[PDB]
């Protein structure tokens, strides 16, 4: 589990 | 943004 | 953006 | 943007 | 966009 | 399962 | 599972 | 952004 | 499980 | 920005 | 910002 | 888990 | 900023 | 677990 | 900053 | 478990 | 457990 | 247990 956010 | 993963 | 996986 | 995977 | 894929 | 959304 | 979502 | 990931 | 959201 | 992971 | 892993 | 936010 | 490991 | 948030 | 380690 | 914050 | 705050 | 905080 990657998980990127912005 | 929301991001759930399992 | 919403995101759910698994 | 709504996303559902499994 | 809604997406779904299962 | 591949989703791509903008 | 791979979602991208902007 | 909110992220939960398990 | 691989999520990108911006 | 909130992460919870496990 | 908050993080919570375990 | 892997979890980048900003 | 709040951290909680364990 | 990594978490990244800024 | 709080952080709680153990 | 890794946490950065800023 | 590495915590890092500022 | 390494915590740092500024």
């Amino acid at each position: 589990v990657t998980q990127v956010g912005f």
